[PDB]
């Protein structure tokens, strides 16, 4: 049998009124979740978000949710997601480049979103189970 599964990975960026300190001109915040009435947490472990080389501990994890990190900056990036599983076999995780882009002055705010379907093939009962209690489908 195959289990179907979604996420969905956002992002929002605005300016801030106030640069930082460091005089960062935007505030953002990145996320990974599950579709309304559905419960990733299930089926999946920890988000680890991959920040910007710059930043101070750019490997950041979330064990539950919300799977989310806000920060500040001047540019857009490249941020790898990786999104591990509560799996015991292969995969063990799924890995996004995600385009953290921010909104150029002038434009309205960055709220974007990118859905993603995950096809399980015959994965174990104990794993079957989880991501049916988190709302996946068999097909």
């Amino acid at each position: 049998c195959t289990v179907q599964v979604r996420l969905e990975l956002g992002h929002r960026a605005q300016l801030r009124k106030k640069p930082t300190t460091e005089g960062f001109t935007h505030d953002w915040m990145v996320f990974v979740r599950g579709p309304e009435q559905c419960d990733i947490q299930h089926f999946v472990e920890k988000v680890v978000f991959w920040l910007h080389d710059s930043f101070p501990k750019p490997r950041r994890v979330c064990k539950e949710p919300p799977y989310k990190v806000e920060e500040s900056g001047y540019a857009g990036f490249i941020m790898p997601i990786e999104v591990h599983f509560k799996n015991k076999e292969e995969p063990r995780k799924v890995c996004f480049t995600y385009d953290l882009f921010l909104n150029l002055e002038g434009n309205p705010p960055v709220n974007h979103l990118r859905c993603e379907k995950l096809t399980f093939n015959n994965p174990t009962t104990e794993f079957r189970y989880k991501l049916l209690r988190a709302g996946g489908v068999m097909v």
